C-alpha cells in the first residue's frame, strides 16, 4: 500500500513541523491533518492519539538519526569512546529543539497501554543504537544489557533536562558517570 | 500541629483514594477538598497544585516503606541480594493500584520548577533506600552514584509496566540484570 505509506509520511512529517513550532500543546490532531492535508477521520483511524503521532514520529527520527549519523571521528576508537560519542550525539539531538523534545518525550513517558508496541519499538532502537555503538559486528547480550540501562539513564536524565531540574552539563556528567559505572573508568 | 497533620494527612488520603480510582486526569482539587473534609483554601494553602499532591503522596508512600525498614530480617543476605528486595518492595508498593501509580509517577516525571521541593524529597529517598540496601548501612558517595543508576532503570521499568510493554516478571529480570551488571 504506497497510498498508506505516503499518507504516513505526511502525517509524520507535519506532526514534526507541529511540534518543533509549537511544542506538546501544538500537536493538536486537526491540526496535524490540515498541516498534512488529511482527513481527520483517516488521521484517527491510522493514529487514535496525538501520543501514538509522536511516538511513531519519534521512532523514524531515532531511526533516521541512527542512519545518518557520521560515525568516522570515533573509527578506530574503543567501544566505550565509541558509546560515549553516540550518547553524546543524542546529547546534542535532544538540546537541538527543546520543544520537540518535550513534545516527543511528553508523549513517551504520557504514553499508556494502547501505544504500548509503538513505544517499546522506540525503546528497543535507542538500546540498539547503543549495542551498535558498542559493537565489532553483532553486539554481545552484555552490550544489549548495557545499552538498555544507558537507554534508562538517558530517559530520566532528558526528564530532569525538561523539567529544569539538571543542566545540560549536569546530564552530561551522570551519563559520563554511568557509563563508567556500567564498564569501567578508562 | 497535630490538627494540621490530621488535616494533610486527610487530603493525601482522599488524594490516593481518589487516584485509584481514576488516575491522574480523576484528581481535581475540589473533589480531593471535598473528600477530605476540607475548605479548598485550606488545600492550597498545604498544597498549591494536584502535581504537590499526587509528589507528596509519592513522597509519602516511600517514607512508610522507608520507615518499616529493618536489616535484622535481611542479615544473612548479600548486597545484590538486598537490593533486589528494595526492588521487590518497591514494585509491590507501585504494582498495587495501577491508577494510583500513574497518577503518582505522571505527577513526579513532569513536575515544574514549583513542585521541585518535594520531586528532589522523593529521588533522594528512592536513591538512599536503594543505596543504604547495599551497604547495609551509610553509604559511600560510589554507592549513591550506583543507586542514582538504578532508580533511573526502577522508574523506566515503572513506566513499562503501567504501559503494560513488561510484566512484573519482566521487570524483576530486568532490574536484575542491571544490579548484575552495576555490583554483581
Amino acid at each position: 500500500s504506497e497510498a498508506q505509506r505516503e499518507r504516513r509520511k505526511r502525517i509524520l512529517d507535519a506532526t514534526m513541523a507541529i511540534a518543533s513550532k509549537g511544542g506538546y500543546e501544538a500537536v493538536q490532531m486537526r491540526a496535524v491533518a490540515d498541516r498534512a492535508d488529511v482527513a481527520v477521520g483517516t488521521l484517527y483511524r491510522y493514529f487514535p492519539s496525538k501520543v501514538h503521532l509522536l511516538v511513531s514520529a519519534l521512532g523514524r527520527e531515532f531511526s533516521r538519526i541512527d542512519a545518518k549519523t557520521d560515525r568516522s571521528a570515533v573509527a578506530g576508537a574503543t567501544p566505550f569512546q565509541r558509546l560515549n560519542f553516540m550518547v553524546g550525539k543524542l546529547n546534542r539531538a535532544m538540546q537541538r529543539n527543546p520543544l520537540l523534545t518535550e513534545a516527543m518525550t511528553r508523549a513517551y513517558v504520557f504514553a499508556d497501554a494502547s501505544a504500548a508496541s509503538e513505544v517499546d519499538q522506540v525503546e528497543k532502537l535507542i538500546d540498539s543504537m547503543f549495542a551498535r555503538a558498542m559493537a565489532n559486528g553483532e553486539p554481545t547480550e552484555d552490550q544489549y544489557h548495557i545499552a538498555r540501562v544507558i537507554s534508562d539513564v538517558w530517559l530520566s536524565n532528558l526528564l530532569a533536562w525538561l523539567t529544569r531540574r539538571a543542566s545540560a552539563t549536569d546530564v552530561s556528567k551522570r551519563l559520563d558517570l554511568a557509563v563508567r559505572l556500567l564498564i569501567g573508568d578508562q
